[PDB]
């Protein structure tokens, strides 16, 4: 089946006729999935001669670690990535447990592509992409159960004053539908876009199960569109959470805030402010912002904050099934499901 619980309907490289690799490192993913791209003859097939599912076994712990120590060093190296570019067959990139990576996955002008149990932190080239995963005008692309990380601090004398490390997940371009579940995504400051500029709107982008701990912003940053964020835990937000921009319509259910700084806002744009729905979430009312440790802030241009913690707008009705537990579930729960080394465990009523 391609449920992945979201807006995305993909097998990935998990469908008929499909081609199994074992990836021992990074390069081995590029060699694997250039070979991937010909025929019997050894001439390039559009799209990718068949359907693929890389098993990645390298670990890369030590350049992780190293990083890790000295992380204003890392911006200026340059970005390490393995690119997915114009691969439509069905692509898996899944990471075998105790896997890890210094490099990211760069999804470009593809689509049913998956990317599993993959441990990705500490990227270099934070002022060149380094992003650790980006879906790129790639619809149908579910990213799921991996763990995002890197330190949620900004170091001195890097472009902009914001490229000490890039994002978890940036979606951009017309990745039209895109699934982001059971990630454990911590010490992130630019988490993720949907929609890298205010023209770059649209989508319909579902983000659940996530375990988000000690992020800054970009929960996502959302620009048109629509935006379905369930069962999610947000812990630690240090400068915002869901921010609606551009007139698109999120749909905040049965979440779990906790010490979080403008955890549902619209700002930086100061007009076309987005709208929410909210339900189900711990919060349900403004009383409650003091027992979960929830603040807010201002904006220098006009911005919308859920003070008054109630829905702004509508949103549609929900194109794919779903059942999310409760809010309560997701925080005594979620930790054990999220992230890598799960073996892929969703969270259900039952588990509760
Ligand atoms: O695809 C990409 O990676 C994408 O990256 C850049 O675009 C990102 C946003 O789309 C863009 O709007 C901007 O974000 C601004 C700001 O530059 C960023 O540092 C952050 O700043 C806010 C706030 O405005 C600041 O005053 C201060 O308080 O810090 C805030 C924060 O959230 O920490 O967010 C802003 C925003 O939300 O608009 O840059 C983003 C980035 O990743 O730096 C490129 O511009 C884009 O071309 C593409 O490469
Ligand atoms: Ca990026
Ligand atoms: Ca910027
Ligand atoms: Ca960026
Ligand atoms: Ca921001």
């Amino acid at each position: 089946a391609t449920d992945t619980g979201g807006y995305a309907a993909t097998a990935g490289g998990n469908v008929t006729g499909a081609v199994s690799k074992t990836a021992t490192s990074m390069q081995d993913i590029v060699n694997i999935i250039d070979a991937a791209r010909l025929d019997a003859n050894g001439k390039k097939v559009k799209g990718g001669a068949y359907p693929l599912v890389i098993t990645y076994t390298g670990n890369e712990d030590s350049l992780i670690n190293a990083a890790a120590a000295n992380i204003c060093g890392q911006w200026s190296k340059d970005p390490r990535g393995v690119e997915i570019k114009e691969f439509t067959k069905g692509i898996t990139i899944i990471g075998a447990n105790g896997s890890s990576a210094n490099f990211g996955i760069w999804i470009k002008k593809s689509s049913d592509v998956v990317v599993q149990n993959m441990r990705i932190g500490y990227l270099p080239g934070g002022a060149k992409d380094g992003d650790m995963i980006r879906v790129d005008d790639s619809p149908n692309v579910w990213v799921d159960h991996n763990e995002l990380f890197a330190a949620n601090h900004e170091c001195d004398g890097t472009p902009d004053n914001d490229t000490t490390f890039e994002s978890a997940v940036d979606i951009k371009g017309a990745s039209n539908t895109v699934t982001v579940s059971y990630n454990y995504i911590h010490g992130v400051k630019k988490v993720g876009l949907d929609g890298s500029s205010s023209s770059d709107t649209g989508r319909n982008i579902t983000y659940h199960h996530n375990y988000y701990n000690d992020v800054n912003a970009k929960l996502p940053l959302q620009r048109g569109g629509l935006v379905h964020a369930y069962n999610n835990l947000y812990t630690n937000i240090t400068g915002s959470g869901l921010n609606v921009r551009q007139n698109g319509q999120a749909l905040i259910e049965n979440n779990w805030f906790e010490k979080a700084i403008n955890p549902v806002t619209s700002r930086y744009d100061g007009k076309n402010f987005g709208t929410w729905v909210l339900k189900g979430n711990n919060i349900t009312k403004p009383a409650d912002f003091s027992t979960y440790s929830i603040t807010w802030t201002a904006d220098t241009k006009p911005y919308v904050n859920a003070d008054s913690w109630t829905s702004t707008g509508t949103f549609p009705t929900v194109a794919y099934n779903y059942s999310p537990v409760s809010a309560q579930c997701v925080k005594d729960k979620l930790p054990g499901y999220a992230g890598v080394g799960k073996n892929l465990a969703t969270l259900t009523s039952t588990a509760c």
